[PDB]
C-alpha cells in the first residue's frame, strides 16, 4: 500500500506514498483499466476547505498554529452565512501552482512553482476580461522569452453567473468548411469558427486566421474581441536544410494558452482561468500539422522530399514527420522564441519526478499523455513506470459553454 | 452495465459488454491507475470452478452449451479432479485454449491472426532432449523458409510445482550478451544475464556480436540442459539500407523468427509453464527497441555519425532521424529476403479493424494502449487516437518468475 515505481532503463525505484492523499476517482476499477479514456452545498464545501487549508498551512510550516485554526474558523463562519467563501491571495497563488503541480498529464511540471498568477477576481465584464487577457498575453509572450502565467476570473456562484472563455486556447487559427470537401485553415476549430461567425465575426477566410476571443462574464451572452495583432507572436516555419520548406507558407503562434478548463481550489470552482506556458515542439509538428484531422501536410512534405509514397513500409510518413518537427524547432530557435524539444522536456520530467518523490513522496503521472507522440521509446519517460491518481487542487474539464448557456 | 470507447480521429464509438466476463484483477483501483506498471501449486479447492467456467466457454463456442456432451464432460472433469486433483484437456479444448489465450492478450497488436495459430501438443514430452526435438520442429515449421507461420508448442502442465517444464530462454532465438572487463557489452545487452547462466552451465561461447544462444531446457523439474539449435534452422537477415551503402558495413543482422518462451499459458485452471509461441516481427521491435533503446545494441549514435547529423543539441532531432533510417533498413532487409515482416503502420491499421470486428461479434476486445501504440511515430498511427478498455480474460498468457530464481537444484 506504499507503492513503488520502476524505471526499466536505469533500474531506479521510487516509493509512492503521496497517492494515499488522493480524493477523486480515476475511472478505473479492480476489474477494468480506463487509463486511455479521454474523459471520465454548504455541507460538502466546508470539508473541501478544511482539507485545502490544512495542506496550505503545512506547506508554510504552520500546521496547528494560531493562524491556522483562526483561518479555519474564519472560513468556517463564512460558509455558514454566505454559503461560500473567498481565498486569500496567498492561498489563491498556492492553489494555482498546485493545480499545475498535480496536473498528472502535463510533462512540463518541473516549472510548476514559477507560475505567474494574475488575480482577476475583481472583473465584471467581457471587456474587463478582454483587458485582463491582453495583459496576460503580453506578459506571457515577453517578446519571445515566454513566461508561465494564469489569470483567474471570479469563482462560480450558482452556475447562472459563470465566467467562461469560450475559446479552447486564447490564440488559435480558424477553420472553414470548403465547398468541395476538405478544410481550409485548421480543422480542429471548424465548429468554433462557425460559432464566431454565428455570433458576428468577419472571417477573413485565410489559412492562419487568428480567431477572435469570445468572452462570457457573469453569465451573459458572450462578446467578440480581436486580440491586437502586435500581441500575437508568430513563427514562420522554415527548414535548416531544405530551401523549399519556406515555400509551403507555414507559421505557428508562440503562445499556447489553454482557456477552457476549470480550476478547483478548496472546493471553489474557477470556470475561467486561462493558463499558458510554452510549446513542446511535437505539440505543433506531430499533432498540429500531421494528425489526419489536422493539416495533413505530411503528404506534401514527403512529396517535396520525393519519397516513395507508394507503400507504408518505406516509412515516408515517419521521415517527413521528423523533418517537420526539425523545422518547427529550428524556426522557433532562430526567432528566439521559447520552445522545448521532446528529448529535453521528458528528461526534465524525469528529473522532476525524482524531486517530487524525494521532497513530496510521489508525483501523479499519466504515462499515456506524458510519452511524446513520436519517438516515444527513445525518450526516458517511455521506460518510466508511473502512478496516476487525482489530487486537489486541480485543473478539470468542463462542458463546452455553447451546449449549456441559457442564451 | 455497458461501457463505451471512442476513436477520436474518426468519432467511431464502440460498446463493450465483454468486460463483464472479466474476473482477474487489473491492479488498478477506483483511486489509483496502474495502467503503466510493467507487472501488476494450486489446490483442487478452487480448480473445478475454473474448469467449469472454461468448459462453459468452450461448449458455447461450439454451440453445445447444455448438451449431453457438455454436461458429461463437466461430470468427467469433476470426478477426475476429486480423484487425481488435476485433469487433462482434450485436444479440441487445448487448441481452443491456446487460441483464446492469444485472443485475450490485451498487449498484443498482432491479434488479427489469432484464429490461425498452429498448435503443437507436446504434452507427451518427458525429457529435455524431448523438448529440444519439439522446439526444433516448431522452429522449422514456423520459419517455413521465410514465409513465417505462427505456432505454439505446449509442454506438460504443472502438477505440484516441483515437476515444472520450463524453457529457460526468454525467446527460442536470441543473441548472446557478453559483459567485458572494461565495462562495455559485446552482443545484446538484454541477454547478459542469461548468457552467463549458459556459460556457467557449460556453453562454449563464440564470444561474437551475433551468437545464437543455446536452448536451456527443463523437464519434470529436473536441472535444465543445453542444446544448440542447428544453425540451418535459424533464419537470419543481414541489415542493409536501400540508399546508404555504408549501412551494410555496420555488420548488423537479425533473426527472422520472434518466438517467446518464458510465459505461462493458463487454460481452465491448468498452468502450462512451458509453451513457446511464435509469429512474425513488426519492424519496430527490431528497429526501435532491439537496436536503438539506450539499454540495447545502441547503434543510434554510430548511425548518426555515418549520416553526419548535428549530434550537438538534441533539438537537431538526430536521434529521431537515425531511428527512422534504421527502421527503414530493417523493413528493407526483411522484404528483400522475402522474410515475413510487418511495418507499424500496416499492423496498427489491422488491429483497429480487428478491434472493431471484436467489439461487434464478441462485445469487447481488451487492449493495453500503453503497449499497443508503436514505440515511434505513435500519433500518426490510428491506435494513438483510439480509446481502449483493458481487462483480463481467461484463457490468458501470464508472466512468471525466471526459473533460475525459483529452481531447486538437483546437482
Ligand atoms: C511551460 C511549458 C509547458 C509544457 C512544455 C507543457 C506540456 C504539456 C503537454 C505536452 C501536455 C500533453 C497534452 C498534449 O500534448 O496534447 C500538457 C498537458 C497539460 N498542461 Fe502542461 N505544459 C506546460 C505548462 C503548463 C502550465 C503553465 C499549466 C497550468 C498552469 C499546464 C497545465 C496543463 C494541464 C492541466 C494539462 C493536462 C490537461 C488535461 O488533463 O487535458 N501546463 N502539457
Ligand atoms: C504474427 C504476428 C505478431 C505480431 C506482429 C505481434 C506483435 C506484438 C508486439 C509488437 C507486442 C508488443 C511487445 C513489445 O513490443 O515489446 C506483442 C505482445 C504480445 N504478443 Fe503478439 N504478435 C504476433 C503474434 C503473436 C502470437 C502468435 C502470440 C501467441 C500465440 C502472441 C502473443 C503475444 C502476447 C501474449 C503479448 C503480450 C506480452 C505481455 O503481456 O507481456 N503474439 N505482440
Ligand atoms: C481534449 C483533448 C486535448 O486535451 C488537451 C491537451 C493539451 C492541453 C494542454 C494544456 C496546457 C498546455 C500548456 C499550458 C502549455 C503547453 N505547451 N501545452 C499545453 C497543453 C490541454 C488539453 C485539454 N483541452
Ligand atoms: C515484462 C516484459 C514484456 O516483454 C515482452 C515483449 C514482447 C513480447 C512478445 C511476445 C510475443 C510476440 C510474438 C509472438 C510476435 C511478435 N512479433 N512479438 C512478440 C512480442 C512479450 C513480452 C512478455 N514476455
Ligand atoms: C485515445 C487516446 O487516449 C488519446 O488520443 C490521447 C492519448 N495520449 C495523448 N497524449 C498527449 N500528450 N496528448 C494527447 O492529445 C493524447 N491523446
Ligand atoms: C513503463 C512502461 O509501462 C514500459 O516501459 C512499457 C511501455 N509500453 C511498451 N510497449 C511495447 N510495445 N513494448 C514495451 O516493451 C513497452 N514497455
Ligand atoms: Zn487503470
Amino acid at each position: 500500500r506504499f507503492l513503488k515505481v520502476k524505471n526499466w532503463e536505469t533500474d531506479v525505484v521510487l516509493t509512492d506514498t503521496l497517492h494515499l492523499k488522493s480524493t477523486l476517482e480515476t475511472g478505473c476499477t479492480e476489474h477494468i483499466c480506463m487509463g486511455s479514456i479521454m474523459l471520465p452545498t454548504k455541507d460538502q464545501l466546508f470539508p473541501l476547505a478544511k482539507e485545502f487549508l490544512d495542506q496550505y498551512y503545512s506547506s508554510i510550516k504552520r500546521f496547528g498554529s494560531k493562524a491556522h485554526m483562526d483561518r479555519l474558523e474564519e472560513v468556517n463562519k463564512e460558509i455558514e452565512s454566505t454559503s461560500t467563501y473567498q481565498l486569500k491571495d496567498t492561498e489563491l497563488i498556492y492553489g494555482a501552482k498546485h493545480a499545475w503541480r498535480n496536473a498528472s498529464r502535463c510533462v512540463g511540471r518541473i516549472q510548476w512553482s514559477k507560475l505567474q498568477v494574475f488575480d482577476a477576481r475583481d472583473c465584471t465584464t467581457a471587456h474587463g476580461m478582454f483587458n485582463y487577457i491582453c495583459n496576460h498575453v503580453k506578459y506571457a509572450t515577453n517578446k519571445g522569452n515566454l513566461r508561465s502565467a494564469i489569470t483567474i476570473f471570479p469563482q462560480r456562484t450558482d452556475g447562472k453567473h459563470d465566467f467562461r472563455v469560450w475559446n479552447s486556447q486564447l490564440i488559435r487559427y480558424a477553420g472553414y468548411k470548403q465547398p468541395d470537401g476538405s478544410t481550409l485553415g485548421d480543422p480542429a476549430n471548424v465548429q468554433f469558427t462557425e460559432i464566431c461567425i454565428q455570433q458576428g465575426w468577419k472571417a477573413p477566410r485565410g489559412r492562419f486566421d487568428v480567431l477572435p476571443l469570445l468572452l462570457q462574464a457573469n453569465g451573459n451572452d458572450p462578446e467578440l474581441f480581436q486580440i491586437p495583432p502586435e500581441l500575437v507572436l508568430e513563427v514562420p516555419i522554415r527548414h535548416p536544410k531544405f530551401d523549399w520548406f519556406k515555400d509551403l507558407g507555414l507559421k505557428w503562434y508562440g503562445l499556447p494558452a489553454v482557456s477552457n478548463m476549470l480550476l478547483e481550489i478548496g472546493g471553489l470552482e474557477f470556470s475561467a482561468c486561462p493558463f499558458s506556458g510554452w510549446y513542446m515542439g511535437t505539440e505543433i509538428g506531430v499533432r498540429d500539422y500531421c494528425d489526419n484531422s489536422r493539416y495533413n501536410i505530411l503528404e506534401e512534405v514527403a512529396k517535396k522530399m520525393d519519397l516513395d509514397m507508394r507503400k507504408t513500409s518505406s516509412l515516408w510518413k515517419d521521415q517527413a514527420l521528423v523533418e517537420i518537427n526539425i523545422a518547427v524547432l529550428y524556426s522557433f530557435q532562430s526567432d528566439k522564441v521559447t520552445i522545448v524539444d521532446h528529448h529535453s522536456a521528458t528528461e526534465s520530467f524525469i528529473k522532476h519526478m525524482e524531486n517530487e518523490y524525494r521532497c513530496r513522496g510521489g508525483c501523479p503521472a499519466d504515462w499515456v499523455w506524458i510519452v511524446p507522440p513520436m519517438s516515444g521509446s527513445i525518450t526516458p519517460v517511455f521506460h518510466q513506470e508511473m502512478l496516476n491518481y487525482r489530487l486537489t487542487p486541480s485543473f478539470e474539464y468542463q462542458p463546452d459553454p455553447w451546449n449549456t448557456h441559457v442564451w
